[PDB]
This record gives structure tokens, C-alpha cells and sequence, in this order.
DNA sequence: GGGAAGCATATGCTTCCC
DNA sequence: GGGAAGCATATGCTTCCC
């Protein structure tokens, strides 16, 4: 258990455990039918999605991976304290928690939609910490030119 | 030089170089002088910035933490590849490159609008790679709950 | 101010356990 | 399908180069 498979960053490939998941997610998809890409090509929406716990993420990361060959996924990360309450001082902008994310980039803020109304579909019905992850549609002014 | 400075992740504090980038970057956003904080204290917008190098971002990342102490700050991450041309595969959604990005966290729109033209502003004046860094504004639609 | 060094420690990945 | 182990290699952070 544990060390090097030979499998690097990115590399991910699919096994039972995620594509359960995958399987879980193209069902809820399945329930609109709309544009994924464009004639364009541009990446101008997506969806952020954080919380719950490392492992439930990573989980939904690998899973949201398979299920969707059309998004472009990040690595997860973590996300900086929010307001602190009071009068008193705020943490600096630099501080991180110990709360990830990841970001799904999409070609089409209707496809954005769509998926954010799978993920919290998918997770609602498991127990915590699963059914703690967070997701928003995040629209980008300009889009993202991924390399 | 090199190694251990009792310095953790998000504890990076100030010194001439990144109170230098901060100090230009101070300068452009007192032109549009703007409200950074709302009483509800949500944080409903971001600025997505990437591209240019490694470094140049980090030290670009190190200076905006100390131009707005009223945004937050994720770490440096990477970013997936986009569209291949032509009717071929295309690469999976888990694949990463070696261009980097981070996010501001903001709590107004209009403030997001006008960090995003002063970065670029910044920038543009500067050789490669800073010049070739890129940013766009991000609308949270249902905001991000910063912990 | 961009780039390299280099410790501490972050995630990507797999396989195993429950 | 959540949590952990544990190698490889990511960034955070500094000081020094230049």
C-alpha cells in the first residue's frame, strides 16, 4: 500500500470507484440534453466546486473527469479564511485553510448549469462529509485561454 | 541560499520587491477609488490571473496581497490543456500543463472590474514573460463561502 | 524584478481496508 | 466510496544572483 505506480500528475486513469461515480453524474446530466462545446471554442464559463473533504473531492473531481470528456479540470488547491467577525483583525490575503476546490472550465454557461444542478443532486442524498461540497456557476468575462 | 526559512504556506510577509509591485499596483486602483468591502461581506466576485511564468505570477500574487488587504488569495495552481484543432481526441479533462494561475477573491464587482484593469494596466508596460500574463473577471453566481 | 536553490510540506496517483 | 499509505513531484517561502 502506498509509493510510486509510475502515474503522474494528470494521469489519472479510470477504475470502479470513480467511474461509479461517473456513472452517478451522467445520469443526473442526462436529465437536459444541451450544448456542451462551440463552434468558437473559448472556455467562458464553469463551475467552482469546494468543501466537504480532501478525499470527497478528489472523488468527485475523478469521477466529474470521467463522466465529462468535453470540461478541462484543475489540480485540486485550497482556498484563504473568509471575513473574520468583529471589530477585530482579518487574516491576511495570503493565509490558506485547509479547504480545497477545483475548478471544471465549460464552453457554455447552459452546460455550467447543468452541472452544477448534477453535482448537488449527487451529493445531497450521501452523508457528510460528501454532502458538505459546495458548487457555484462561475462566469468568466473574457474567457480563459487554456494552453 | 535555499532552504528552510520557518516561513509555512500563506505566511509570506513583505520586502522591497513585492512592496515595489504593490506600490504600482496602489497606485493605479487610487485613480478608481471604489468601495472594496460590502456590509453582507460576501465574496461574489474574483479575478482569474495566469500565464507569464512561474515567478513573474508569484511575485504579481505576492504584491496584490500587499496592495488589498481586503481580498483573499488561493496558491498557485496549474491549469488543464484546452482544444486540439482538428477531428482527432482530444485531451482528457485531468491532463495539467505547466502554466500556472491564482484567483482573487473579491466582495464587489465593480472592484473586481477595476483590479482587473490596473493588473493589466500593470503589466502591459513590462518585457516577457510579465507582459504575457493574462486576467479576466470571474461572477460567482451563488458567491464562494470562504472558510 | 525574473530566475535558481533548497527545506518543509502540499497534491496526484495507486492499492488496500472498511 | 471515504480515509490512509507513501513515492514522485508540485508550490510556499526565503536569500542570492544579476
Amino acid at each position: 500500500k502506498g509509493g510510486w505506480f509510475g502515474k503522474h500528475r494528470g494521469q489519472g486513469g479510470s477504475n470502479p470507484k470513480f467511474e461509479n461515480i461517473a456513472e452517478g453524474l451522467r445520469a443526473l446530466l442526462a436529465r437536459s440534453h444541451v450544448e456542451r462545446t462551440t463552434d468558437e471554442g473559448t472556455w467562458v464559463a464553469g463551475v467552482f466546486v469546494y468543501g466537504g473533504s480532501k478525499t470527497s473531492l478528489y472523488n468527485l473531481r475523478r469521477g466529474t473527469a470521467l463522466a465529462i470528456p468535453q470540461c478541462r479540470l484543475t489540480p485540486l488547491s485550497r482556498l484563504p479564511f473568509g471575513m473574520a467577525p468583529g471589530p477585530g483583525p482579518q487574516p491576511g490575503p495570503l493565509r490558506e485553510s485547509i479547504v480545497c476546490y477545483f475548478m471544471v472550465f465549460l464552453q457554455t454557461h447552459i452546460f455550467a448549469e447543468v452541472l452544477k444542478d448534477a453535482i448537488k443532486d449527487l451529493v445531497m442524498t450521501k452523508p457528510a462529509p460528501t454532502c458538505n461540497i459546495r458548487v457555484t456557476v462561475c462566469s468568466f468575462d473574457d474567457g480563459v485561454d487554456l494552453p
